[PDB]
């Protein structure tokens, strides 16, 4: 295995498309300074990670090996092309079509469906994190942040549950359709004002216990809800419908991916296949 093309690079460190010579097998290498001074990972980091290596589904990007030393942590995944937010740059004019969001919504809806019912969390889901093939796939990868953050933990819940990564799903489904960001905070307040500007300032009522959250304040300014055919045109009501039951406040009244898998949007879902130039 040797570095062809790197694909990625941030604050974590970066990543690799690496083919093996012989074979011509191509994985997707991530490679993470450690910076714990020689100690190598928390034993905590790879037991987390190493239990990704047991999700085993078409719509999640396979961790194939974790390979550590007292500088460095290689994550080894399977590769795919692109990533969802390139594609979505791409598609800038024309959108993406109304059958392939619809696809891709629910075949991360079945990916996430699996991960919840195995206990596990994506918690940062983002377009970057989506890959997508020429086969018409995508799959869930890397098990701002903050556009596509559920408010329970913007506003400091201690325990979070399978519902944040529900709330991150229909920001996303929210982008494909309007071609921009749905809550693109510029500070973690303005980030909660923009949701409280379109979902309505939460209370007791529309979300109880939001008052007990660490950084909830009585002083939020109070909007009230805007319709959701001026938050996703032109999106049909099967899709806003669906779309409110990712966003609810109440982590408990939003939908499970389970649930959200029977919605009347998904009755005509097929596959189309995006065009891409590799
Ligand atoms: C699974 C570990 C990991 O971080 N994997 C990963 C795979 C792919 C990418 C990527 N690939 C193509 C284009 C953009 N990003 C990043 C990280």
């Amino acid at each position: 295995f040797q570095k062809v093309e790197k694909i990625g690079e941030g604050t974590y460190g970066v990543v690799y498309k690496a083919r093996n010579k012989l074979t011509g097998e191509v994985v997707a290498l991530k490679k993470i300074r450690l910076d714990t001074e020689t100690e190598g990972v928390p034993s905590t980091a790879i037991r987390e990670i190493s239990l990704l290596k047991e999700l085993n589904h078409p719509n999640i990007v396979k961790l194939l090996d974790v390979i550590h030393t007292e500088n460095k942590l290689y994550l080894v995944c399977e590769f795919l092309h692109q990533d969802l937010k390139k594609f979505m740059d791409a598609s800038a004019l024309t959108g993406i079509p109304l059958p392939l969001i619809k696809s891709y919504l629910f075949q991360l809806l079945q990916g996430l469906a699996f991960c919840h019912s195995h206990r596990v969390l994506h918690r940062d889901l983002k377009p970057q994190n989506l890959l997508i093939n020429t086969e018409g796939a995508i799959k869930l990868a890397d098990f701002v942040t903050l556009w596509y953050r559920a408010p329970e933990i913007l506003l400091g819940a201690k325990y979070y549950s399978t519902a944040v990564d529900i709330w991150s799903l229909g920001c996303i489904f929210a982008e494909m359709v309007t071609r921009r960001a749905l809550f693109p905070g510029d500070s973690e307040i303005d980030q909660l004002f923009r949701i409280f500007r379109t979902l309505g300032t939460p209370d007791e009522v529309v979300w109880p216990g939001v008052t007990s959250m660490p950084d909830y304040k009585p002083s939020f300014p109070k909007w009230a809800r805007q319709d959701f055919s001026k938050v996703v045109p032109p999106l049909d009501e099967d899709g806003r419908s669906l779309l409110s039951q990712m966003l609810h406040y109440d982590p408990n009244k939003r939908i499970s991916a389970k649930a959200a898998l029977a919605h009347p949007f998904f009755q005509d879902v097929t596959k189309p296949v995006p065009h891409l130039r590799l």
